[PDB]
């Protein structure tokens, strides 16, 4: 069905603009409190084209150990959510927080496109 880099796109970006409630509206709608309330997600706020590019950026090791990984030379807008303490599924509660910070992402495929959000740094 959907390719790994369309799963990327609907799970990690959001070119369209946050408020408190950004995370429990975006997780929904994105389809990460289907089965489970995914506890950590991040969205980008930057144009596909911009976070494309990253894959030809800074080459840096990932946390599993591959060496797939791309930091962006420039920082990006964020928005991290993570599920609270008091989230139960299937009403999954998250924080939002924004920020502005370089991203870490896994690509892979020819195209060489961004698979996995790895890490904000
Ligand atoms: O800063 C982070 C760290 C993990 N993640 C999530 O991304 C997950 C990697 O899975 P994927 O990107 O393939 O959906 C990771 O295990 C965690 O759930 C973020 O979005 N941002």
């Amino acid at each position: 069905k959907e390719t790994a880099a369309a799963k990327f796109e609907r799970q990690h970006m959001d070119s369209s603009t946050s408020s408190s409630n950004y995370c429990n509206q975006m997780m929904k709608s994105r389809n990460l409190t289907k089965d489970r309330c995914k506890p950590v997600n991040t969205f980008v706020h930057e144009s596909l084209a911009d976070v494309q590019a990253v894959c030809s950026q800074k080459n840096v090791a990932c946390k599993n150990g591959q060496t797939n990984c791309y930091q962006s030379y420039s920082t990006m807008s964020i928005t991290d959510c993570r599920e609270t303490g008091s989230s139960k599924y299937p009403n999954c509660a998250y924080k939002t927080t924004q920020a502005n910070k370089h991203i870490i992402v896994a690509c892979e495929g020819n195209p060489y496109v961004p698979v996995h959000f790895d890490a904000s740094v």
